[PDB]
């Protein structure tokens, strides 16, 4: 009944996103036809892919020149896709250090290797803390081979940190994410973009 736990998503729940510039950096690198090859769906595969560490950060930047057809560096290409991810707000880096007093707090993530090496550099450093300060474990979707909304990713949390469902809290701004988490047993809180959501834990 009581809750135990919390599984903190990424994107959006912490680090603010920016698609709109990340397109526009990658055209600006060259990848002129980027918005119209992402009807195409030939991207989603490669990122799809790569969200669930399906190919290495190498095969991942080789895909995005192939599809360019530009002999771009991998300094740029990680620049351009780096600046999806804009900030993480230091008060929710109190609010996690804080939770943490009466919550075992894991992060569930789908993300990539990539983007991950810069929140680890760029936006969990804070004060005198880093990333393994703040989480008893990250979960993530590129380490694990599956992403969410996959039943098996809650799964695999659980059994994992061996924790109850029932225990457990899930904060994501994906709908589809915690209704599957719901089916598991797993309570859930869906914030909007932007969202402040420390008010959950008001006293
Ligand atoms: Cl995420
Ligand atoms: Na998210
Ligand atoms: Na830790």
């Amino acid at each position: 009944k009581g809750i135990k736990n919390l599984l903190i998503d990424l994107g959006g729940v912490l680090i603010n996103l920016d698609r709109e510039r990340c397109i526009e950096n990658f055209k600006k690198i060259g990848f002129q036809n980027i918005e119209e090859k992402f009807c195409t769906h030939q991207l989603d595969g490669i990122f799809l892919q790569q969200e669930k560490g399906l190919i290495t950060p190498a095969e991942f930047r080789d895909g995005i020149r192939e599809m360019m057809g530009k002999m771009v560096s991998d300094k740029q290409i990680d620049a351009a896709w780096n600046s999806f991810l804009v900030d993480i707000p230091t008060y929710k880096l109190d609010l996690l250090l804080k939770l943490r007093e009466k919550y075992v707090v894991y992060l569930l993530s789908n993300t990539n290797d990539i983007h991950w090496k810069w929140v680890c550099k760029n936006a969990f450093p804070y004060r005198t803390f880093k990333v393994e300060d703040y989480f008893e474990k990250t979960y993530l979707s590129y380490e694990m081979k599956m992403a969410k909304p996959e039943p098996e990713i809650f799964k695999a949390v659980t059994e994992d940190a061996g924790i109850d469902p029932k225990e457990t809290f899930f904060i994501d701004d994906s709908e589809i994410n915690c209704k599957v988490a719901q089916e598991l047993g797993i309570s859930t809180y869906t914030p909007k973009a932007g969202e402040d959501w420390s008010h959950l834990f008001r006293k």
